[PDB]
């Protein structure tokens, strides 16, 4: 329904519209890395979020580095399945060369673009599509002009010469926090959205006024990525502090993939660890960070 509803989106003076130019905001998870995740990304496990949690975009995070897309492609397959997933459930969904460690994206560039390029020609034509390019750029020495924006000044043609409009996101400095930055000298592309990633138990105020700052030059900002622990890892989930960042993120519309759907024994894991790979969860499968976020999508789902 969610696709067939909103169909062809695009970006109007900053914001994520659908084809009528009506405003669209959507809310979804992320998987954690395909290459030790996987299992937890299939049909059956996006269904039960589309139906019981509501979600209406799911972020396939599919690694370059630690042991993923560079050393074995072929969790490429991964990708393939949960983008037709995401066709037959009638959901966005988002591809997202997960670069970390990596964190300069010029570092596998050529492979970036091969792989776009077959992305983009094989669902190209599909509304459901979102490409990001580049998940988390990091380091002092990676910034938005030297690195960032040139990558995604080669990398976007790639995907233009075989899907014209569908949305893309670009990676910003630290870690995709930067989008101050980046507001400040914007591609060209209509159809682009920076990414802004954060984590309750760290990120604040601050951020937020520099999420504000780039929004007020026109950017549009797609919170890809978001944790309700702390980047440490430590004193387990920040819902007080997230609450207050869901709340921000509805009053500007920003839609948001949350992180991240495993069973991983981490704060920011949505589920317990032995969760059903397949989805029908009960209570008792989620964490408080799964239970918090199933909430949230919940209660704005139509
Ligand atoms: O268990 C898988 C893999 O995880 C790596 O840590 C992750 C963390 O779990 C996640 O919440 C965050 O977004 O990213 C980091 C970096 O990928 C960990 O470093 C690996 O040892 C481990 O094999
Ligand atoms: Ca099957
Ligand atoms: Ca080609
Ligand atoms: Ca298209
Ligand atoms: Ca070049
Ligand atoms: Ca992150």
């Amino acid at each position: 329904s969610v696709v067939e509803e909103h169909g062809q989106l695009s970006i109007s003076n900053g914001e994520l519209v659908n084809e009528r130019g009506e405003q669209v905001q959507l809310k979804g998870m992320s998987s954690h890395g395909l290459q030790w995740y996987g299992q937890f990304v299939n049909y059956e496990s996006m269904k039960w979020l589309r139906d019981d949690w509501g979600i209406n975009v799911f972020r396939a995070a599919m690694y370059t580095s630690s042991g993923g897309y560079i050393d074995d492609p072929s969790v490429k397959e991964k990708v393939k399945e949960a983008v037709e997933a995401a066709i037959d459930l009638d959901i966005y969904v988002i591809i997202d060369w997960h670069i970390l460690s990596d964190n300069d994206p010029n570092i596998y560039k050529e492979e970036a673009k091969d792989f776009f390029d077959e992305m983009s020609e094989l669902y190209g034509d599909y509304p459901n599509v979102i490409y990001e390019i580049a998940n988390e750029p990091n380091g002092s020495d990676v910034t938005w002009g030297n690195q960032i924006k040139p990558y995604a000044e080669e990398v976007i043609p790639i995907i233009r010469n075989n899907d014209p409009n569908n949305i893309i996101i670009v990676g910003t400095g630290t870690w995709s926090q930067d989008v101050h930055h980046a507001a400040d000298n914007q591609l060209a592309d209509p159809n682009v959205m920076y990414a802004f990633h954060f984590y309750a138990g760290t990120h604040g105020q601050n951020l937020r006024d520099q999420v504000d700052y780039a929004l007020d030059q026109g950017a549009a900002i797609f919170v890809s990525e978001w944790g309700t622990s702390a980047a440490t890892g430590d004193g387990g989930v920040f819902l007080d502090e997230a609450q207050v960042w869901i709340d921000f993120m509805d009053e500007r519309n920003l839609s948001w993939a949350n992180w991240s759907l495993t069973h991983k024994d981490e704060s920011s894991a949505a589920l317990m660890p032995g969760a059903n790979p397949t989805g029908g969860w009960t209570e008792a499968e989620l964490s408080p960070s799964g239970t918090f976020v199933r909430e949230k999508i919940r209660e704005s789902a139509s």
